[PDB]
């Protein structure tokens, strides 16, 4: 997260952190007991943890839950070279213990499009600078969403990629305030509600206004996939 | 076909004739020959026949091998909201007797994107007007491939929908050329390449300037997904 702050611990209880590999983390959100969405780009192996109620990464905390992963669900229409429907789901082996400290984050009901203007929230424990690594604390920043049209732009994405109708963009005007390397997965909420998943930037310029953070929409159809995957 | 004129008789044999009911048709490549490729949108039922070595729709043909369908394979990432990945591979229940009047178009090697300014074209039995019905004889009509980024336009599809990296579209300027209701299905030929699949344009308005055709192109992840369902 770039131009956030750290969260009070333990205030956004429906955070996940991925915990990946030596190199990498994602984050994502606890959506049922035993389900957690992210993004599909974001790749575990067999040591890959889902830890639930963190705040901070390394220090030992009675809330944290370390979950595994039963089954990994990619979304079968992710396109990497688009970045289009950049979704997983995670099966867990258990289900998490729901608590103070770790809630499901509950599905919009109508998958629409956010309007330009609105502010939004993400959180994570990725990058705060463009460089060094991931923060030890969960941390949060606010950003607006930015017209989908702009976003295409000479002055931003310039078709490489395309942000399409699955896409929503979200920053500043101005810049400074982001995702970034490590925030993947990350649940992107607006006005109280799940709006999207944090998807991707421009590589080494988390914050530079020509790339407002890109979040995969939770739309009609990956909605529709969602609910099917889960129940049954 | 907007703008075109009558084929030679039976000088695109790769041709396919969907005859879905009484009030819809569609065209399709013979692409091997037990498959055509069409566009998913095209809805076939029980009745639906698929006319090989066709020029007349009406006229009885010695050149007419009347095919059926064995398996509908419509792409799994067909999305009917954006318009993207309109594709379907109609498997047949025996094999086109190959000759000269019922080839095989191949599909391209590389899935590029093709470059604004290519002249293309695009045959079918659709409508010649933006009225009445569809054409008894197959036609023909060249088109220049529209920078996307113009297709994307105030002045054209303005994000209704969005036309992406996986999408061409092709037209004139000045209009009038065009392929309309009825040609979903029917490939496009740039520079003797197969190129892309017929999909939409802007309803009663074939060959509005506006409104260039956009055609689904045969990228990478296309060619993929047909080449898999084909062999295996
Ligand atoms: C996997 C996630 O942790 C990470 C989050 C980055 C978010 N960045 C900003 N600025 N909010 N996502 C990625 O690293 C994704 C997946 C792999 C590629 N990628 C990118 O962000 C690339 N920079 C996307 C890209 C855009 C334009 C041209 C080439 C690549
Ligand atoms: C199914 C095909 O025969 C047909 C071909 C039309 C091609 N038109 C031009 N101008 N070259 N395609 C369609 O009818 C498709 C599938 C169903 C919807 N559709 C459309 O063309 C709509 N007009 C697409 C559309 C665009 C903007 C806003 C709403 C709908």
């Amino acid at each position: 997260i770039i131009g956030g702050n750290e969260v009070t611990p333990h205030s956004r209880p429906y955070m996940v952190l991925l915990s990946l590999d030596r190199k990498t983390i994602c984050a994502g959100a606890l959506i049922a007991k035993d389900w957690v969405l992210t993004a599909a780009h974001c790749n575990l192996n067999k040591r890959s943890q889902v830890i639930l109620g963190a705040h901070s990464i390394t220090r030992e905390e009675p809330t944290k839950q370390i979950m595994l992963v039963k089954k990994e669900f990619p979304y079968p229409c992710y396109d990497p070279a688009t970045r289009e429907g950049d979704l997983k789901l995670l099966q867990l082996t258990e289900k998490a213990k729901i608590n103070k400290y770790v809630t499901i984050l509950h599905l919009p009901k109508k998958g629409d499009d956010v309007k330009p203007g609105t502010m939004c929230q993400v959180a994570g424990w990725g990058r705060t600078h463009n460089s060094a690594s991931w923060s030890d604390t969960l941390r949060e920043v606010e950003i607006t969403i930015i017209d989908r049209k702009v976003c295409n732009d000479r002055n931003h994405y310039n078709f490489n990629p395309v942000i399409g109708m699955n896409m929503v963009c979200a920053g500043s005007l101005r810049g400074g305030r982001d995702s970034c390397n490590g925030d993947s997965g990350s649940p992107l909420l607006c006005e109280g509600v799940f709006r999207g998943v944090t998807s991707f930037g421009l590589e080494n310029k988390c914050g530079d206004p020509r790339g407002p953070g890109v979040y995969i929409l939770l739309s009609k159809k990956h909605l529709n996939w969602i609910i099917m995957t889960i129940k049954g």
